[PDB]
């Protein structure tokens, strides 16, 4: 490790370093150690677009695909906010838990709705994603989607009967949310259902 708290097996992540990584694995290394931040080499290939590396890591059993940074980030939710729709589908495949949350209770659909990431959102509908799930603030993704105007997020939430009146902790409604932020077209959207 060093400064950033990188081992080798996290710098052959970063950098997309393929023959590196499958050595370090067949060394023993060990595929879940975290960095100063919390990130393991998974996360690290995640957030690099390294599909090497992540490739290898998934075919490594030992990986821990649900592996957690320090506020609580997963390489799926990860994934998901960074719009890398081919490793969050192999992620899901591979089992991982669709319906984990960050220390704030968001889980990726929770994610996919507030950054209008339309594909994850359908993929994790498709694997068991909980549709009503609310976090800590007691936002559901739809709330969340209202909030930040991801309208077609928003739609796909309302064509699958995402529940329209779970409020948060404040007791608003999507539609509420959306009213005090300006997204008339959310509002309107919210009507149609």
């Amino acid at each position: 490790t060093d400064r950033t708290g990188e081992t080798a097996l996290h710098l052959a992540a970063r950098y997309s370093r393929s023959d590196a990584a499958k050595r370090l694995l067949e060394a023993s290394a060990d595929a879940n150690i975290q960095d100063n931040m919390g990130r393991t080499p998974l996360h690290a290939a995640v957030s690099a677009d390294a599909q090497g590396v992540f490739q290898i890591l998934l075919r490594n059993r030992a990986t821990d695909l649900d592996a957690r940074m320090h506020d609580g980030t997963t390489p799926l939710i990860l994934a998901a906010r960074l719009a890398l729709e081919g490793m969050l589908e192999d992620l899901i495949n591979s089992h991982a838990d669709v319906n984990a949350v960050d220390d704030l209770g968001k889980s990726a659909l929770h994610w996919a709705a507030a950054v209008n990431n339309v594909d994850a959102a359908v993929v994790l509908l498709k694997n068991g994603a909980n549709k009503d799930m609310q976090n800590n603030k007691e936002e559901t993704p739809l709330f969340l989607a209202a909030r930040e105007g991801s309208y077609e997020t928003a739609k796909v939430l309302l064509d699958h009967f995402a529940n329209r009146d779970i409020t948060d902790h404040m007791d608003r409604l999507p539609r509420d949310i959306a009213q005090e932020r300006m997204h008339h077209d959310i509002v309107r959207l919210l009507d149609e259902y």
